[PDB]
């Protein structure tokens, strides 16, 4: 009697135990889902990480910039879940921007080759993955991607902000395509989560000013959030993704659900 | 093992079996919730209607323009659910605008006394009800109100649109207050639902042009919605309200969830 | 060869020499406009204030809660500008909320009678004034009102925020009506301007916490604004209103122009 | 005594006499501006076209994908306007998406190489051009780019919609950089303008369904616009760009001005 009992769900984006996708996978399994995981490049690492999940789940390789991986993905998923079975859910939890595109590196100095690679991985791939998986998704199914509200500019996030603006637009078009299959497509806009890399940025990995700016953003976020915001706790975000994967938001698509403590609704 | 197992939830706004709140109440009971209902003016009618719900629920009188009713409400609710028990949820499903404020009656001809009464009932009362009930709500609780997206003007909806714009603003302030209690506050923006009164408007009750315009809006809504929109089915809306009443959107507050088929995300 | 050469423009909302409308009137006259002014209650005061404007302008009494004043207004304006002449512009620079609706007074404690009076004056009156004046406006004309961005909640502004949310909605409907006359309707959303009353609030007139919160908002606004924000200078706002009154934004209506230093486009 | 008397303004994006930039250039010259034009690839054609403008203006080559052209641009502009003179304005009126990214070609079938080229030209280049020209812009100056509202998905516009979503985000970051120079950055979101290429699309150049869909969008736009919308008249758009280039919107930056008849403010 879990929220996702019987559902077959693909989850991308695990790379460490602090990955938002690790917590999405954990909560989905606690609620009865059967998972297929996808991982990029370091598959030995990812397998060792996902051994800590509450249940076993097959791990498939997927580099979203690799056309061969995308073309073979549905077949590999079907092999893993059994002929005649389809997916009920897909989680896109993938993002990347080269360091020239973030941090104290000036906005104008990011070469377009770098920005293009960030937009490929962070925005276009939401459409790539939907293209690959919709043919093996059931009616009533759900595609969910992770967003960070890009409606306003901010220090340091720079071209990643642009990539998220693109992703939000991509999501509204994926909803048009997915609708033909009876499938919903939505994003969860999360507040800041202190992953490994974010702690590295606070420690100055992308420059001192950038670290300082992110600490100020984190502090302000919890202040503005009427119910507070705990950057060390991804569980509320994971629960929100599972809500979208369930049968309980059946008339929402092309849309963005804010799991951010309510901060974006408050000026100060 | 229902979505709302053990939760005590107040539901306002039932007046007929086509009321959106009737379907919210039905689905919440199917998912294990224990309800207290509130009704306006025709309590004999409302009792006979709610006899058709799957489980029994006490009915309390509440005119939101009546200060005495509001001042006594928490005590009456506590009497109904038992001393030492509090509410986990509150549903505001209340709206009203005099006929001078809607339909073919010119926008400029609505007297302010009429508009004020519509705004009192449709917007201010969301704050009134929160004031009354927050002192008897548990941490983790949820206040939900019904919205119709007023971001753009449209024919005939006229001053009711203005009242909804006000309600959206009220909701962001109620979230600030509710947050002190560990309680969330959100609206569900539903697509058009063919209630009794809406069928009456399509039949020309507020003028012929108004009826024609609403039929065009309904048709366009289903067209734009990537997953379609069934104006005769309130269940998807009721499910969305129950999602917000559950524990599965714990980091959303001051916000608006669109249960509209995705229509507001598509231009055409 | 001023921006507004030959145009006849009604300007409401002057009460002191720090009124935003005083600066709108000054700049409009510097650019060639012929004005008619309207004033509320203290007409002797207002006349003495407007004697300092660069050119003479007739002053008419207008209490927007007074139906007789509204019903007679067009005739009084026509008397002042001459039979056979019409207005090219109207400026609404009127707002009010009782002190129970702002400041440290709790949001839930504002009586609806108070909120209703604030919404009447601050939102409904935009429609009242358009109703009164559209019959004596020329094609190509422009109605402009003053807004403070209410898209997010904030401390202390409380029910005035709600009134502005209502005003934004009203403006989109006034645009529908005005369009029949070839007239545009828009709002200017200004950043914070340190008028007499705002200095009084910073000095604690609506409670100490409220004053502290407004000083923080002011400081943050200038920080966020990419071109800065000078709360002591209403001229940039006045220029923006004159831009809307001119012939140079002929395809904008139902809309909001932000004269806020760009602050609403930046998170921090 | 023109709106732009004495101002030196760079205008990009002319390719035919139906180019929106041709009308921007014409109106700016009618209002006293001194222009420098930039053109892509067919410079003989562009020179013959711009011979029809009311005044002479030097034409410089600029392919925004060409790094050498960008690196040399400021020097070439300075050579054209005279050492010791700087620009007061820059107009970005550049867009491109390969045909795989628009029309009836399925959204999922656009190769990323194609999408990337569209985003390079249509979005990244707004930042490229600002980088190149800000060092030779005066305080009080203005950078303006052309937008088509991408807040909602729509048929056929497909990946160009995504590129515009990216451009809107880019504009908010360019505003941060430009602010250091005392320069504003804004976009004008225009309604549909029947250029040569758009007539070609209506005639079926990107598929029959796409042409049909654009005709429906055009018709609906004029219907929704409270003051109407004339797709054959770029002058209202050109005037709006000149308003932003003038001194009359001095507190607007990082923002979007809608020159669309008010259509985006109305649902129907
Ligand atoms: N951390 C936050 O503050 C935050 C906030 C809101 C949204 N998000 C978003 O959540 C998502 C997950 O981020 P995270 O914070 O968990 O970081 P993460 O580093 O743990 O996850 C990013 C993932 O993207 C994967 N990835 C990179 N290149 C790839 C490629 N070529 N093919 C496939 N996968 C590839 C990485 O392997 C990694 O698993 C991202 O979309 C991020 O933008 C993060
Ligand atoms: N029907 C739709 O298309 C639609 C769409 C979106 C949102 N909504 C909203 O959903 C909510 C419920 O509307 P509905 O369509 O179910 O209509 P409804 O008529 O069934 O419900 C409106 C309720 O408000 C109650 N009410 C009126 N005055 C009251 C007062 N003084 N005190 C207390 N209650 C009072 C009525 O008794 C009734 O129960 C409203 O907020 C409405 O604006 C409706
Ligand atoms: N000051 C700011 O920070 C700021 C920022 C953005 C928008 N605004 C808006 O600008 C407008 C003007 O405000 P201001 O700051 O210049 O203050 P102000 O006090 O100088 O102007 C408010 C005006 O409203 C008038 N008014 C009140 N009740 C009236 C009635 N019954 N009939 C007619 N007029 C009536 C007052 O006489 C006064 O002239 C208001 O809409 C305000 O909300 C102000
Ligand atoms: N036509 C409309 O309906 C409409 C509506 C809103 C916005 N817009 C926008 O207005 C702008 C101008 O479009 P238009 O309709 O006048 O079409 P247009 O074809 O006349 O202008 C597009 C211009 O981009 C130029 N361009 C393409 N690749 C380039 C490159 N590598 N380097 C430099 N310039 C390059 C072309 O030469 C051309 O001059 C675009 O941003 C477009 O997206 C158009
Ligand atoms: C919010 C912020 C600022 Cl202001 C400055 C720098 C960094 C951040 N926050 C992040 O980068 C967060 C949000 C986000 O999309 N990611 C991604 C995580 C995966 C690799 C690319 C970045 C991590
Ligand atoms: C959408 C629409 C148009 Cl366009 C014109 C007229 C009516 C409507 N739709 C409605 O009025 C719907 C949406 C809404 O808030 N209610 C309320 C139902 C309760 C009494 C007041 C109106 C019913
Ligand atoms: C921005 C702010 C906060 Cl946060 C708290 C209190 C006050 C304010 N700012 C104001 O009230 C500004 C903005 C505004 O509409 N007015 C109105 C001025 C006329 C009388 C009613 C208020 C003055
Ligand atoms: C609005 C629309 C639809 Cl719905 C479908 C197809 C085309 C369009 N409209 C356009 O493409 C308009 C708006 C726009 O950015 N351009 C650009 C003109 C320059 C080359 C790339 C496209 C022309």
């Amino acid at each position: 009697t879990g929220l996702l009992d019987g559902k077959r769900i693909l989850v991308s984006g695990i790379i460490t135990d602090s990955s938002i996708a690790f917590h999405i996978a954990r909560v989905a399994q606690e609620q009865g889902a059967q998972l297929v995981l996808t991982g990029f490049d370091r598959l030995r690492l990812i397998q060792r990480i996902t051994d800590r999940l509450p249940a076993k789940a097959p791990l498939l390789e997927l580099d979203v910039q690799n056309e061969e991986h995308l073309a073979s993905l549905a077949g590999r998923v079907t092999e893993a879940i059994g002929a005649g079975n389809k997916l009920d859910g897909v989680v896109h939890s993938i993002g990347f921007m080269p360091q020239t595109g973030m941090g104290i590196n000036p906005f104008f100095d990011a070469p377009y080759a770098d920005v293009s690679k960030g937009i490929h991985i962070s925005a276009y791939s939401y459409a790539s993955m939907a293209k690959a998986l919709l043919p093996i998704m059931n009616p009533g199914g759900s595609i969910v991607g992770m967003d960070f509200d890009p409606s306003r500019a901010m220090p340091a996030y720079n071209w990643m902000t642009v990539a998220k603006s693109a992703l939000e637009s991509v999501n509204r078009f994926v909803a048009r395509e997915a609708g033909k299959y009876g499938v919903r497509s939505n994003l969860v806009a999360a507040g800041p989560i202190r992953t490994l890399a974010m702690s590295a940025i606070v420690g100055g990995a992308l420059g001192e000013e950038a670290g300082a700016q992110i600490q100020l953003l984190e502090e302000g976020w919890d202040q503005r959030a009427p119910i507070g915001w705990n950057m060390k706790d991804a569980t509320p975000v994971a629960k929100t993704v599972c809500a979208l994967l369930s049968d309980w938001l059946p008339a929402t698509t092309g849309d963005i659900i804010y799991a951010d403590g309510g901060a974006h609704t408050q000026l100060l």
